[PDB]
């Protein structure tokens, strides 16, 4: 167990537990410091740390020491004995809190027992030397007034009070002659500058600080955790594993980049969580190797140590026994020490991945920041840690007896206000970047607010080096993970070996390197005329001396006038916000504008399913103008085109090394060693793939996800600036009224802020999801594929390398050279799927990833869409698309393939996507419109099959072809085996649902079947179990290829490919999404138009048509004529028959050219009666359920309704539409719907029933029924002449 000593600052010096110490950096000169032994080998010196600092630097100045910290200065801290005593008692309390749990007590025990090796690199291997500044420190025994008498002591840690900056805690190691014992396996006395009262503050982006922007937000740190973070650094230094290696350095070439010190892997390991993932596997191993090497040196020393020249009283055996336990070396029955790989591995992982801030925080139930790379905030002062009502050893601030245990409420700034005090900004110094324009106006931006973008030099290029393979050679993976549970239950973790006595010979060689620090300017001026995120956010603020502002959508005006504030919300929102009303209408106006704010903010949940984008926050570009000028034009469109990439402030240059070649070792005659080499190179190959992915993840996290983090913080600030502006306006307008008026105004400012704040929180959740999705998108589509390219290349090189090796050994391999030759083929055949969980166990990140992978739309690997009279791939995988001159394109995303040789599209797919899942798993979906057969060309139509889409590579692939009325899907595996599935529509139907009409096709392939779906319905199925590997990523050629008629053509739309099998549910949904439109459609499925001649079709009376009756103003209903020739293969009813109708628009007298008919439009239904245009009317005064419609010349009669409202009552896809007669646009009095009715006629000569073009109220209730009745007589379709249909 660990004993924490007790004492008061004024207690007498006893030369044992309370001494007068001579600090290492004092170089054995100057005065001593009263020090207190809080525990064995650990000392507390309650005084400011002054080594390397100038006296005046303890005062706040125009300078700063660290560019990424809001530095608090206070030269009076610890300036009285009572202050010193408070420091002591507080440290005692923190140590008690630390040991209050197993994890912490073990951290302390490891630190107490991790005594520094007696010596360093300059010491002979056969000796212990205690006479060096990193091992021995002196204490003054003599009387006060002379250094006459001193005594030496061994020590592990010396904790001082803070340096100039109170909130800048730091652990320092001792260097001598440019080297550090704590970095070379020996370990050495560690020092620390620490402050328990002024703690750091943080806030989670993906979360919310008690959902209160108007209230204080964020959480303050538990000083016990801050202390344990530093203790972890001490631990590393004591075990001599605080090694340096390739650091993460920030790119600082652009003005928007954040500047900071290089970050060592040891720092990221100490924090834990996701940060270790920013350290690539290559570097993880480099560090591992360096430490192991450090330990080999120590173990050899233990085998060679014979004497201690500096202190004859040192018992060699005791130290050899202690160091053996410290480093976990093993010892044979003779006394020979050696390294036990298993024990070293466990110790290393325990020290680097077990004891971490994140792991300890979780164990002690203390909240901390999400990552090392997260904006730092201004610190706060803790009022009284010594007050058990505010802070306890058992629970810290999160005291259950105060219901502050749940959700870390004790650390919540908005909640536990009695626990802290804000800091005077006058004592704070922050490094700012002054962005000046070439004129002039200047904006100050805190360095913390900028973009942290790791420089390419941050990553190791070790993957480019050659690797020698041997029967020995084994895989090398370092799991940046360690089960904290076992560490806590490790029976032999903590040493049970005697701790040597601390007294020793006084130090006489005070040689040591003392760091020298100095402030740098707190403001750096840079010049740029750019108006990016910083400028846009600034335009949303106003000075403190101003109280009357007005919102504006003009960014430039906002920057120009102090009373003008920029808003990225709607034009309507802005106008309403600046509206001034009378006291009597003020309350109403407040409810209105606040409600509008919520609505505007809520637009963050906008969907864009037609573009295959489930979520889009449309106003982000207007809000920040981040990345590639996202404020100009329409953001949604720009995002559909370029995706996540447009939001990035900078596109990183990735390090993706050409993997080094393998050198296999030969073993002639030795059948085994040769086979082993083959197998080792294979398993090693997988290590390269994994290591490569690791390199990608590290770069994504430190160059890309960091940028997206800044965008999220920016949006949080933007939304708050918007709410603050509105609150300012509301206050101003309210305060213009007199006190008498105010009394009668019903307003609650707390509720206002409550509703605004809630709207913000909802928007933040949406924005967080949107941005995280973008980040993962970039990783998967813009990073991973580039790594796959190199890994695939590597595989090929290694493939020929292995086979060739199997040849040169052909003899020594006898009857197996072939078995292990295919062994290579089948191994290098299957590639390693990328799984982020392998490189990190951060819940937030893993969840982001899993979310992304659960969205079927991310399985889209090809999505050809129209943009600027051209077809391009919007899948994000960058397929190259060449559309040749013979292809016709329109903005309705329709494209036509004709019989011309140049009517072709060439698509070159991305070869770096896991498409070939080995068992064949993918889908193709598209809309198509196939013209009707030519009546005198029916033989060739039914006989000649022609390809329309062909995708082959090495004689393997797939293709879509057509033979008359049949569409065919064909697969051809690597062997040449073939399988087909097809859908054939009938060509003898009176009225067909498919011939020359747009319909939706979807083909899915899995291990077992090949299925064809038509309009969401499964139509065909073919077992493709026997079919082997199918190469599907060759060039896709869209072109009619076969013995076709020169008049043959095909229309297509929305062609897309999924690298997964779509479910019937996914397909149904896609069908409905792509079928959706604000406008009605014609019979062929094209947009319905005004001023276009159409024959009319009735879904409830298919074979009937309308004809103006000869002697009367009515529409008689007749039977359609039919195909008359004698072919046995075809039959149909004529479609171009009956009156030629034409839809005219009612509103806006913009003439009668042409235009799109939209649902709910008011129209006139006319038709041509020879050289005249007649109209369809309804006699106003009928009392029966229905009546015959009145067809006559155009005119305006008081007795007839002439206005029709075109409707769509069906909620499901249909080309049918309905026609409604209402008393007038405004009223809700429905006359009825246009349909067909049967009448009985009995005259002098004829008796029979006849149908007429009518209007009936009966349809009004029927169209409400579910499912929609498609057979209703009020369902009409408009048929215009079309080249795809001849009769
Ligand atoms: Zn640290
Ligand atoms: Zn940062």
């Amino acid at each position: 167990p660990v004993t924490i000593n007790n004492f008061n600052y004024n207690d007498p010096i006893d030369n044992n537990n309370i001494i007068m110490m001579e600090p290492p950096f004092a170089r054995g000169t100057g005065r001593y410091y009263k020090a207190f032994k809080i525990t064995d080998r650990i000392w507390i010196i309650p005084e400011r740390y002054t080594f390397g600092y100038k006296p005046e630097d303890f005062n706040k100045s125009s300078g700063i020491f660290n560019r990424d910290v809001c530095e608090y200065y206070d030269p009076d801290y610890l300036n009285t004995n009572d202050k010193k005593n408070i420091f002591l008692q507080t440290m005692i309390k923190l140590f008690n809190r630390i040991k209050s749990k197993p994890l912490g007590e073990k951290l302390l025990e490891m630190i107490i027992n991790g005594i520094p090796y007696l010596g360093d690199r300059r010491v002979p291997l056969e000796e212990f030397n205690t006479n060096i500044a990193s091992v021995t420190v002196n204490k003054l025994i003599s009387n006060p007034g002379e250094v006459e008498r001193k005594k030496g002591i061994f020590a592990n840690l010396i904790i001082f009070g803070p340096g100039p900056v109170l909130n800048e805690n730091e652990t320092i190691d001792i260097g001598i002659q440019n080297h550090f014992a704590s970095r070379e396996g020996f370990g050495g006395i560690m020092q620390m500058k620490f402050c328990p009262e002024y703690v750091s503050v943080f806030n989670n982006v993906q979360e919310n600080k008690g959902a209160s922007i108007f209230n204080r937000r964020g959480y303050f740190s538990d000083p016990a955790l801050i202390l344990m973070h530093e203790l972890i650094h001490v631990l590393h230094g004591l075990y001599g594993i605080k090694v340096d290696d390739l650091p993460i350095v920030p790119n600082e070439k652009k003005f928007f980049m954040q500047s900071t010190d290089a970050i060592q892997a040891e720092e990221l390991y100490t924090f834990g969580g996701q940060d270790p993932s920013i350290i690539t596997p290559s570097t993880d191993k480099s560090i591992y190797d360096k430490v192991l090497q450090n330990f080999r040196g120590i173990v050899d020393r233990l085998n060679k140590v014979l004497v201690c020249i500096s202190d004859p009283n040192i018992n060699i055996n005791i130290y050899k026994n202690k160091f053996k336990d410290k480093y976990k070396f093993v010892e044979d029955s003779e006394g020979k020490y050696s390294i036990d790989v298993e024990s070293f591995d466990k110790l290393y992982k325990s020290l680097m991945f077990g004891f971490t801030e994140t792991n300890i925080a979780e164990n002690y139930k203390i909240k901390t920041r999400a990552s090392y790379f997260s904006d730092s905030l201004p610190p706060v002062k803790i009022k009284n840690l010594l007050d058990n009502e505010i802070y306890t050893i058992e629970e810290g601030f999160n005291i259950s007896d105060k219901d502050m245990e749940k959700e870390y409420r004790g650390q919540n700034k908005a909640i536990n206000k009695q626990a802290y005090e804000e800091i005077s900004k006058e004592h704070l110094a922050v490094y700012k970047i002054q962005m000046c324009k070439s004129v002039g106006i200047c904006i100050d931006v805190d360095n913390e607010d900028l973009f942290f973008i790791a420089d390419k030099n941050s990553f190791s290029d070790d993957l480019s080096k050659n690797e020698r393979i041997e029967y020995n050679t084994q895989s090398n993976y370092i799991e940046n993970d360690f089960p904290i549970n076992e560490l806590i239950l490790d029976t032999d973790l903590i040493s049970k070996i005697e701790l040597p006595s601390e007294n020793t010979e006084s130090l006489t060689d005070f040689n040591v390197d003392v760091p020298v620090y100095e402030k740098q300017p707190a403001i750096k001026k840079i010049f740029t005329d750019e108006n990016t995120i910083f400028q846009y956010l600034y335009s949303q603020t106003f000075p403190l001396d101003i109280r009357d502002i007005s919102l504006t959508s003009s960014f430039d005006d906002a920057l120009l006038f102090s009373n003008k504030v920029y808003s990225f919300f709607s034009m309507d929102y802005i106008k309403t916000a600046n509206k001034v009303v009378e006291a009597g209408l003020f309350a109403g106006w407040v409810k209105q504008i606040v409600n509008d704010f919520v609505i505007e903010a809520n637009k963050s949940n906008t969907m864009d399913k037609i573009a295959d984008i489930s979520l889009i926050v449309p106003y982000i570009g207007l809000a920040l103008n981040v990345g590639n000028e996202t404020a100009k034009g329409n953001f949604e469109n720009a995002f559909e085109i370029a995706g996540a990439s447009i939001l990035l402030e900078f596109i990183p240059e990735l390090l993706i090394p050409v993997v080094g070649a393998f050198l296999l070792e030969s073993y002639i005659d030795n059948k085994n060693k040769i086979i082993k080499t083959i197998d080792n190179a294979l398993t090693k190959r997988n290590e390269k793939w994994s290591d490569m992915y690791g390199l990608i993840v590290a770069q994504w996290l430190s160059t890309v996800n960091t940028q997206f983090y800044t965008i999220k913080e920016g949006m949080y600030k933007a939304l708050n600036y918007q709410a603050q502006a509105l609150e300012e306006i509301i206050k101003y307008r309210y305060n213009i009224y007199s006190e008498k008026e105010k009394s009668n105004i019903n307003i609650d400012f707390n509720d206002i802020n409550s509703k605004l704040n809630e709207g913000i929180n909802q928007a933040i959740d949406n924005i967080n999801n949107f941005i995280n999705g973008c980040s993962v998108s970039y990783l998967m589509k813009k990073m991973i594929p580039l790594a796959v390219e190199k890994l695939l290349d590597f595989d090929n090189t290694l493939k020929k390398n292995l086979l060739n090796y199997i040849d040169e050994n052909k003899l020594y391999l006898i009857g197996s050279a072939e078995y292990e030759k295919s062994k290579v083929n089948k191994y290098l055949k299957t590639i390693m799927p990328f799984d982020l969980s392998i490189y990190t166990n951060d819940t937030i990140l893993i969840e982001m990833f899993n979310k992304y992978n659960s969205e079927i739309l991310n399985n889209i690997i090809l999505n050809l869409r129209y943009k600027d009279n051209n077809l391009i791939d919007l899948s994000g995988y960058g397929a190259k698309v060449e559309v040749y001159d013979g292809v016709e394109l329109n903005d309705k995303n329709q494209f036509k393939l004709t019989s011309s040789a140049n009517s072709k599209i060439r698509v070159t797919q991305n070869q770096n996507i896991i498409f070939n899942s080995v068992f064949l798993d993918f889908s193709v979906s598209f809309w198509i419109r196939i013209p009707k057969y030519k009546n005198d060309g029916i033989q060739n139509y039914i006989h000649n099959e022609y390809t329309i889409i062909n995708c082959m590579k090495n004689n393997s692939g797939w293709k879509i072809s057509i033979r008359g009325n049949r569409i065919i899907w064909t697969l051809i595996d690597i062997n040449g085996k073939t399988k087909s599935v097809f859908f054939e529509y009938n060509i003898r139907e009176d009225i067909s649902e498919y011939i020359n009409r747009w319909f939706f096709v979807t083909i899915t392939n899995n291990l077992n079947n090949a299925k064809i779906y038509i309009n969401g319905k499964l139509e065909s199925n073919t077992d493709i179990k026997d079919i082997r590997e199918v190469i599907a990523n060759g060039e896709i050629i869209f072109k009619l290829d076969g013995d076709i008629d020169r008049t043959q053509f095909i229309w297509m739309k929305y062609f897309s490919i999924f690298n997964t099998e779509l479910s019937q549910s996914n397909i149904e949904e896609r069908y409905k999404i792509q079928s959706y439109s604000e406008y009605l459609k014609d019979f062929w499925g094209n947009p319905l138009m005004y001023n276009k001649e159409y024959y009319m079709f009735n879904a409830g009376n298919k074979n009937s048509y309308i004809k103006l009756k000869k002697d009367s103003p009515v529409g008689e209903i007749l039977t359609r004529s039919k195909y008359n020739q004698n072919s046995k293969y075809i039959n149909y009813r004529d479609l171009y028959i009956g009156e030629k109708f034409i839809i005219r628009r009612k509103s806006n007298s913009q003439s009668i050219n042409d235009d799109i008919v939209r649902k709910e439009d008011y129209i006139y239904l006319d038709f041509f009666n020879l050289n005249q245009e007649w109209r369809v009317y309804t006699y106003k005064y009928f009392k029966k359920e229905e009546e015959k419609l009145f067809l006559a010349p155009i005119s305006d009669s008081d007795e007839f309704y002439n206005t029709i409202q075109i409707k769509e009552y069906d909620e499901q896809p249909t080309y049918s539409c309905q026609l409604l007669f209402k008393k007038d646009e405004e009223s809700t009095d429905e006359i009825g719907l246009i349909g067909i009715h049967r009448f009985y006629e009995s005259g002098i000569v004829f008796e029979e029933y006849k149908d007429y073009f009518c209007i009936s109220k009966w349809y009004l209730k029927e169209v409400k029924r579910k499912p929609y009745n498609l057979k209703l007589g009020c369902n009409w379709q408009f048929i215009p002449k079309d080249e795809g249909w001849t009769e």
